[PDB]
């Protein structure tokens, strides 16, 4: 006989649920291990007892009929362990507050249990009827905790019920609303899916329902989370109940394993193809990781962390193929035995809450303000799959799909990178101690940010083969601490690039043409391709303030240079004006450069000092060019307003320099030509030689216009004594073909050492400079009543005494016939 001897009984009927242990649609055939074989099928959490006065007009849909036989009914009163044929029921009503409070009130011993089949719970916050049917066996809105072969051991240590539960299987949680866009966890075997301590809801652990649920699931096997549409669709469903559509606990969620297959996809949600960010990103078979720490209340007053660790995880990222394929970090650092590893940290702060030192502190302050985040510490990863492209793929993905991923959480965020060794695979990575930075909306105002970069590298290494191996020589290298203060209203790209290449050698011109430089400018050149949403590409405009401090250049290759050494100190290309335009003001304010020449023109050159004797040093050269491609309308007005050019030399030195130069449109300089101290010492000056070539005179006036051409000295004499060719000595004032002279009171005072000592200097020149080829009407006057004291022999013998030629329209010269025109007629005086 089917003795029905059970019904609703006295119990703590919760606000949201009615405590009524009903055995419905079951033949309760009851026929200190006291067993009464029964059928408790039909226990129903119809619930809805609080709303609308029990909501009698609309009973809740969540209800269970035939929810497990539980026939065995093992053990009796005394650790009341029960071996059952019923797994559990599902309170489809809110599993955050109402169900938690009901459970806490009901619990208010160390009983165990052993269920059969792991009911498919569907707590959403007739699906709960499906959960009850699965208890009989035991697109979206399909949250399911169904261990097919339930190994649940309900520890249920009620002694404030400090409960516990260890299982050997796992659920499959498509967590979605109340396109396969939710997680698809498939942990299944005990280590393979070691589900542990799922719920507490007890005031003993925490003091929602004071869980303190340390669900520190420690599995060690595949447990593949095959698909994960978003991280954010995870914070909302955890803080709020749920706000998706068709489209005082401290949850410490720990997870450590050697192997757990996984997929990570970014969060790009409408509320706050697929998501743009990091297309096809997989941390495949990496360490389990993805350990979280959350809270029931929205807008967590305490911050939310999300850590990660991996030794050499083979995470195929953005896969074609990974841009970085292994953490590959064998980087011992400390005095003790250490093995550095990677990590991807996240630190979210509630919305509306409350350069070694400049770049660090600025982005530390930017990290103290969080509306999103991202962080990496890669010791020696530097990795890239054999199929990878830093030049192209990294640009196409990790720069476009980087910040346009709906950055907001409860868009002031931060970003850091840190590498002790780097490899830019395809090529001179040279990377040691480098970083990358990014900010958005500094201090809250859009348009303010701090982009930075640091490293310490070897300057120039070539590619396909062999490295150039430059930099054989406490600011760091490539300290590209650019500044951006763009305006959304203007909607234009502004850059304040405070570049600093300290003591580098930034040359890439390997072959005779700029071949490896061509490679560098075909790889590196890409101006922030930004087709992402919310950024229609702003028109590019650049304003550089670069500082190539101490960027020595001594290996500039050509057909046959001779170990050429040019030791610049400061190359301050402070282009305060926009470069990408017709006009470009470029104040090259250099500081005391120099030059040194090697042994012999044929490429091989050795000497005692490769930092050899000085040849042509400059005190300062403020070449403030304003190229119009001083109000000079003419195109390319290279007004190199140079300050001065000191030159020191010996006959061999300048001869070798001339061999080096031989073998290897207004231009108004007003530039002092030489305070030349030029073994011999013989001062020569040429002050304010305004060689404004092509200034006008109609075609290349090219006026020497030499304001002073005093040949200070020659021969062995270094002291100034007035030799000649305010003064305005336009010796070469030209046209299209003319010449002149300044009529100085005394021009040729030749009585010092040997007037033919410069002749033997010319002989030593032709001995050094092996090839010496040059061995309207002009009116090429000498135009000076010469106060004199072989022409040199007669000058020496005589040492007023001569007269000016006044060769009006003589045209005796023809570029090679100057001597012929000088030989016209005869003259002598005194």
């Amino acid at each position: 006989d089917t003795v029905v001897r059970v019904e609703h009984s006295p119990g703590d009927g919760e606000r949201g649920v009615a405590v009524e242990v009903r055995v419905q649609r079951l033949e309760y055939c009851d026929e200190a291990f006291l067993h009464k074989l029964l059928q408790l099928a039909g226990v129903r959490l119809h619930y809805e007892e609080l709303p609308a006065q029990e909501e009698p007009p609309e009973p809740p849909l969540q209800i269970g009929s035939c929810s497990g036989y539980m026939e065995l009914m093992v053990k009796l009163k005394q650790k009341l362990e029960v071996a059952g044929q019923l797994g559990s029921l599902h309170l489809l009503l809110t599993p955050r507050q109402l169900q938690q409070l009901q459970e806490l009130l009901s619990a208010v011993d160390s009983l165990l249990k052993m269920t059969l089949g792991g009911v498919t719970l569907t707590l959403l916050q007739l699906a709960t009827h499906f959960f009850t049917e699965f208890d009989a066996t035991k697109p979206c809105s399909h949250v399911r905790l169904t261990g097919t072969a339930v190994q649940l051991s309900w520890e249920l240590r009620t002694g404030r019920r400090t409960t516990s539960m260890e299982v050997h299987f796992g659920q499959l949680e498509v967590l979605e609303c109340l396109e396969y866009t939710e997680i698809l966890t498939f942990p299944g075997t005990r280590p393979c899916a070691h589900l542990r301590h799922t719920q507490i809801l007890r005031r003993v652990p925490k003091s929602a329902c004071h869980c303190h649920s340390e669900l520190a699931l420690d599995l060690a096997n595949f447990q593949a989370d095959v698909e994960l549409g978003a991280l954010d669709r995870l914070a909302a469903l955890l803080r709020l109940a749920t706000v998706p559509a068709e489209p005082e606990q401290q949850t410490v969620f720990r997870l450590s394993a050697p192997r757990a297959t996984l997929r990570l996809r970014f969060p790009i949600a409408d509320l706050r193809g697929q998501a743009v960010r990091a297309e096809q990103l997989r941390l495949e078979l990496s360490e389990p990781q993805f350990r979280s720490e959350l809270s029931s209340g929205p807008g967590p007053p305490v911050p939310t962390h999300l850590e990660l660790t991996c030794s050499d995880l083979h995470g195929i990222y953005e896969d074609p193929v990974p841009c970085l394929r292994v953490s590959k970090a064998l980087d011992p650092k400390s005095t003790g035995r250490k093995y550095f590893l990677p990590q991807v940290v996240v630190t979210v702060n509630p919305q509306s809450s409350s350069d070694p030192e400049e770049m660090r502190t600025f982005q530390s302050r930017t990290l103290a303000l969080s509306r999103c985040s991202l962080e990496v510490i890669l010791p020696s990863v530097h990795i890239f799959l054999p199929s990878k492209e830093v030049y192209e793929s990294i640009y196409n993905r990790i720069n476009n799909d980087l910040l346009m991923w709906e950055p907001a959480d409860l868009s002031t965020f931060s970003t850091l990178v840190t590498v002790l060794k780097g490899r830019i695979t395809a090529l001179v990575l040279d990377m040691e101690h480098g970083t990358l930075f990014s900010v958005s909306q500094y201090c809250g105002q859009p348009g303010l940010g701090y982009f930075c970069l640091e490293a310490e590298k070897a300057t120039l290494y070539h590619r396909a083969q062999l490295a150039p191996t430059i930099y054989p020589s406490g600011p760091h290298m490539l300290s590209t601490a650019v500044r951006i203060h763009l305006d959304p209203h203007k909607n234009v790209k502004e850059f304040l690039v405070t570049l600093r290449l300290h003591k580098a050698t930034l040359r890439h011109y390997m072959a005779l043409p700029e071949q490896s430089w061509h490679s560098q400018l075909l790889e590196f050149l890409d101006v922030l391709d930004d087709p992402v949403l919310g950024y229609l590409p702003p028109t590019v405009i650049t304003i550089l303030h670069t500082h190539l401090f101490s960027c020595s250049v001594d290996y500039r290759p050509l057909y046959l240079p001779v170990r050429v050494l040019i030791t610049a100190e400061t190359f301050t290309l402070s282009s305060n004006i926009i470069m990408d335009t017709s006009t470009f003001l470029l104040r090259f304010i250099l500081d005391d450069s120099a030059l040194y020449l090697s042994d012999k023109c044929e490429v091989e050159t050795l000497d005692l000092r490769r930092d050899y004797v000085c040849v042509l040093d400059v005190d300062l050269l403020e070449l403030v060019i304003k190229t119009w491609k001083k109000l000079s309308q003419p195109l390319f007005e290279l007004r190199c307003s140079n300050n001065v050019v000191h030159v020191h030399s010996c006959a061999d030195s300048c001869a070798l320099l001339v061999n080096l130069l031989q073998y290897v449109s207004t231009r108004v300089v007003l530039r002092e030509v030489s305070l030349v101290w030029h073994h011999v010492l013989m001062e020569i000056q040429l002050s304010k030689v305004s060689f404004q070539h092509e200034v006008y005179r109609p075609l290349s006036r090219q006026v020497f216009i030499v304001q002073e051409l005093e040949v200070r000295d020659r021969l062995a004499s270094s002291q100034i004594n007035k030799f000649l060719y305010s003064n305005m000595l336009t010796i070469k004032a030209l046209h299209v073909c003319c010449l002149r002279v300044s009529l100085m009171p005394l021009r040729l005072n030749v009585d010092q050492d040997a007037l033919f000592f410069l002749k033997d200097f010319f002989t030593s020149l032709v001995a050094g400079i092996n090839p010496v080829v040059p061995g309207r009407e002009f009116r090429f006057t000498s135009e000076v009543p010469i106060w004199l004291d072989t022409f040199a022999g007669l000058l020496i013998g005589l040492a007023s005494e001569l007269k000016l030629k006044r060769l009006c329209c003589r045209h005796g010269l023809l570029g090679v016939d100057k001597v012929l025109g000088y030989a016209l007629n005869e003259w002598l005086q005194d």
